[PDB]
């Protein structure tokens, strides 16, 4: 039913996968300053700079957590 578990990392695939080490959206949020609401709703509002915050934690690219959304893009 639409929802959001399409091709992107499920809501738990994001935190479960990241937190698999020692990360939590509440920590990445206050670590830069943006309140938790910003980072949270950063999963739907067009704002790839907030995705860099999360991907920055895995030292990877946001294109890895949202594949079917980009296309060979950099």
């Amino acid at each position: 039913c639409s929802n959001e578990k399409a091709r992107d990392w499920h809501r738990a695939d994001v935190i479960a996968g990241l937190k698999k080490r020692k990360l939590s959206l509440s920590a990445l949020s206050r670590q830069f300053g943006y309140a938790p609401t910003t980072l949270a709703n950063a999963l739907e509002r067009h704002w790839p700079k907030g995705e860099q915050i999360i991907a920055n934690a895995l030292e990877t690219k946001p294109e890895v957590i949202w594949p079917s959304r980009y296309q060979a893009g950099e």
